[PDB]
């Protein structure tokens, strides 16, 4: 009859080590012939978690452990071991192990986007606002696993990460440096959020910066462009009405974005004119609203649309009707 070498033994494994981990082991002497002691479990439920080396003693995970999949206050695991002499002779030595679960972090913060854009003027400088991102993290929220910072990263992308810098805990993404960059240009910025947690997860994103002077976006003379009632019997090539903005040193492209599936009205794009493309009808449609928009030629020749609050407007399009004669009076119901 064996005796261990501890009665009991406790011993405290990191969740989510992996299957195969052996992370404990016992012992036993036969004081008669020195040799050839063996070992089992016991507690029958427990060979879910472990497995008991028969000959060495080690203990090992039959899967990975998690703190949290355990009653609170409860993640820990106690057990009985027996250990036998070479005849297997009845009674066996017996002790106890317990096993205790130490919490860990578990999961990366994740970013609300896997791809933020913005822009910066090409002779922004230093500490310009760009935009801002954000991380949030599953874990035990006030603990120091939960506890999202971010950084730059120059791996993939080195020199976005030396103009642009993000702020350790806001997440606002702002210039390095001075700037003096060439406009139309996309950098990509790779960010990082990661915690405070045994051990340290991350994950990242991309924040994609377009390079340009803000005072190149035009500014449409309105908000709301409602011209006068267009005709129900209108030709086509009738004026509707005409919009109009200034940017500084550039030629200006206008456009109808949406409201004009129909083809019922087109637009002189340098000149800014709305016009009457199709047939009216007051009977199929009384009125149309259009989202028109005013580009630079530089934003258009580089294959790009910048839709700012400033160069974006509606027009109110109301038709007349021409087929509208109420009688005197009349004997209704
Ligand atoms: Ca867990
Ligand atoms: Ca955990
Ligand atoms: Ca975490
Ligand atoms: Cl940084």
């Amino acid at each position: 009859s064996p005796v261990f070498t501890n009665s009991t033994y406790t011993v405290l494994v990191e969740e989510n080590l992996p299957a195969g981990t052996t992370i404990l082991q016992i012992e036993a002497k036969d004081v008669d012939l020195g040799a050839n002691v063996s070992y089992r479990i016991r507690s029958p439920e427990v060979k879910h978690f472990f497995a008991l080396h028969p000959f060495t003693g080690e203990l090992s995970l039959l899967r990975s452990l998690d703190y949290e999949a355990f009653p609170d206050q409860e993640a820990s695991i106690t057990f009985l071991v027996e250990a036998f002499d070479i005849y297997g002779t009845m009674p066996p030595g017996i002790a106890t192990v317990t096993v205790i679960v130490k919490d860990m972090n578990d999961y990366p913060p994740v970013f609300s986007k896997r791809i933020y854009k913005g822009m910066v003027a090409p002779d922004a400088v230093k500490g310009t606002p760009i935009t801002t991102v954000y991380a949030e993290d599953a874990d035990p929220p006030g603990l120091p696993a939960s506890r999202v910072r971010y950084r730059v990263d120059d791996v993939q992308f080195p020199y976005p990460a030396s103009i642009f810098e993000v702020e350790e805990d806001s997440g606002r993404v702002i210039t390095r440096v001075n700037l003096n960059e060439e406009p139309t240009t996309i950098f990509k910025l790779v960010v990082v959020a990661f915690d405070d947690g045994e051990p340290v997860m991350s994950s990242s994103a991309t924040v994609k910066i377009l390079v340009l002077h803000p005072g190149e976006i035009p500014r449409f003379t309105q908000e709301e462009y409602r011209p006068p009632p267009v005709s129900e019997l209108a030709t086509k090539g009738t004026m509707v009405g005409v919009i109009s903005a200034a940017a500084i040193n550039q030629s200006i492209v206008y456009s109808i974005v949406s409201g004009n599936e129909e083809d019922t009205f087109g637009i002189n794009n340098i000149t800014g004119v709305i016009y009457v493309n199709g047939p009216l009808d007051y009977e199929t449609r009384t009125s149309y609203v259009l989202r028109v928009q005013a580009d630079s030629l530089e934003v258009v020749l580089a294959n790009l649309r910048v839709p700012s609050k400033s160069n974006t407007a509606k027009v109110y399009i109301e038709i007349q009707d021409e087929n509208n004669h109420p009688p005197v009076f009349l004997e209704h119901h």
